[PDB]
């Protein structure tokens, strides 16, 4: 176990990208010493027992990242915490698949929910919740490869029913999370219960009422859906499960995606004043 600290000087070139709930999130140049190398990173700055909570969270960001699992670098501590990861070229997910929306196909989309899932996967055996999985923190690392991030607490449009009112996280809840994503994905981004306010959604929830089938969706692809949002939580499917289900989709994707027959506005901006290697060090 052990925690890795960026001094100021280091960090260089730094500029705004924007104020979240959570904090600030800025971009720029890291100058580890000794070492040669240049790092283009994504660093939050965030806003009496809540700050004792803040090791042993991101110390389980020591140990061996998976791929589809936006790895922490070090922290810079000013006056306040600066979290420090490498930069995401394709900025969040959400936006890409926004802005996407013509040009995009059936073969990209499963080929993330396999990701994403995969990703989950992972922080499940390194015994984390997620707690906050939505489209809005997934990040995009080039336009068939993405990362998961954020881990680390009002959304309850994405939330599970026990989590809404028990208040209790297990990765069972992060399933329901997922579910929602997948949905968030196969609708070219539509906001979840639009109109419907926050209110009453556990109230009907109840009511065995869920979100509607998205548009270009198989009913193969959308019991899957409804799987994780069952309410007896132990009948929602383990990750690894839908990893594997998500795999058979991929080999033949026209089969269970309908679409017909690619550019961010977030790499489009990076291309000025600073992107390769990436530099697990
Ligand atoms: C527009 C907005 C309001 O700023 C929202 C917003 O975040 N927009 C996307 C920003 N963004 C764009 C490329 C990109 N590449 C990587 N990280 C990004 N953002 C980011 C998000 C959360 C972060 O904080 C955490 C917290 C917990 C855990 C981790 C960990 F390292 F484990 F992944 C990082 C950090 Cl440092 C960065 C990136």
């Amino acid at each position: 176990a052990l925690l890795r600290i960026l001094k100021e000087t280091e960090l260089r070139k730094v500029k705004v990208l924007g104020s979240g709930a959570f904090g600030t999130v800025y971009k720029g140049i890291w100058i580890p010493d000794g070492e040669n190398v240049k790092i283009p990173v994504a660093i939050k700055v965030l806003r009496p027992k809540a700050n004792k909570e803040i090791l042993d969270e991101a110390y389980v960001m020591a140990g061996v990242g998976s791929p589809y699992v936006s790895r922490l670098l070090g922290i810079c501590l000013t006056s306040t915490v600066q979290l420090v990861t490498q930069l995401m070229p394709y900025g969040c997910l959400l936006d890409h698949v926004r802005e996407n929306r013509g040009r995009l196909g059936s073969q990209d989309l499963l080929n993330w929910c396999m990701q994403i899932a995969k990703g989950m996967s992972y922080l499940e055996d390194v015994r984390l919740v997620h707690r906050d999985l939505a489209a809005r923190n997934v990040l995009v690392k080039s336009p068939n490869h993405v990362k998961i991030t954020d881990f680390g607490l009002v959304p309850i449009k994405w939330m599970a029913l026990e989590s809404i009112l028990r208040r209790r996280f297990t990765h069972q809840s992060d399933v329901w999370s997922y579910g929602v994503t997948v949905w968030e994905l196969m609708t070219f981004g539509a906001k979840p219960y639009d109109g419907i306010p926050a209110r009453e959604i556990p109230d009907l929830l109840e009511k065995g009422e869920r979100l509607p089938q998205p548009p270009i969706c198989t009913i193969d692809v959308y019991m899957i859906m409804v799987k994780c949002w069952m309410i007896d939580s132990e009948c929602r499917p383990r990750f690894r499960e839908l990893v594997s289900e998500f795999s058979r989709m991929a080999r033949d994707p026209q089969r269970f995606v309908v679409i017909q027959n690619l550019d961010s506005t977030f790499y489009r901006s990076l291309l000025e004043d600073d992107d390769l290697v990436d530099a697990e060090e």
